[PDB]
């Protein structure tokens, strides 16, 4: 339709993440934004743990644009992993016209986490958002834990759930993303 994509990074700041691992999440987000600067994509980023913080809104991105400056002042929260609550927060408190969301854009949520959710609920309010979940590291070693992530993602899980055994594999994920960039 409009050809516009409003994309939110929803990233884990729980106590499980070591300092260097948290930085690699931030570096990955910055790589994606830099590669897609000056396009029809708009970005916002939200850190979640026990509660949620909008690190920058869509309007901040449009005004400042520099991914380095925009994520420079992120404080690691180091609490729990309330992923149900975080998704509902994005759907009702971030995707809003008064915060710079474009009303007819395609909405996309990229969830990066290194643990199973410590809450529960439903995400019906977020169901018109395209949802990718990237699950990283040892807490997703087993098949049963990988499957807990299906609930958050759009369907099929085979396209929308990405499991990475280490944080260094975020770089491989960015290599694969770039092979899919086209001028249309
Ligand atoms: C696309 C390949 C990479 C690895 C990936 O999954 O990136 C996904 C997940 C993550 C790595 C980053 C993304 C950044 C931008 C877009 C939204 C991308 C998904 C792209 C697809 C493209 C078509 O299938 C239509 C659509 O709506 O989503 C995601
Ligand atoms: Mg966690």
């Amino acid at each position: 339709g409009s050809g516009n994509v409003d994309l939110v990074f929803l990233f884990d700041g729980s106590m499980s993440l070591q300092p260097d691992e948290f930085q690699k999440i931030l570096d990955f987000m910055k790589d994606v934004m830099k590669k897609l600067s000056n396009t029809s994509y708009q970005f916002a980023a939200v850190q979640f743990s026990t509660s949620y913080k909008t690190e920058f809104d869509f309007s901040d991105y449009v005004k400042r644009k520099d991914p380095d400056a925009l994520l420079k002042h992120v404080k690691h929260m180091l609490l729990l992993t309330n992923t149900f609550g975080a998704i509902n927060y994005v759907a009702t408190e971030v995707f809003r016209e008064e915060l710079g969301a474009r009303p007819d854009a395609t909405k996309v949520l990229i969830i990066i986490t290194d643990g199973e959710a410590t809450d529960s609920g439903n995400i019906d309010a977020a169901k018109d958002i395209i949802r990718y979940i990237i699950g990283i590291g040892k807490h997703f070693q087993t098949k049963e834990s990988q499957e807990t992530l299906h609930k958050f993602a759009s369907k099929p899980a085979s396209e929308f759930v990405k499991i990475l055994d280490t944080f260094e594999k975020l770089k491989d994920l960015f290599t694969e993303l770039q092979k899919k960039i086209y001028v249309i």
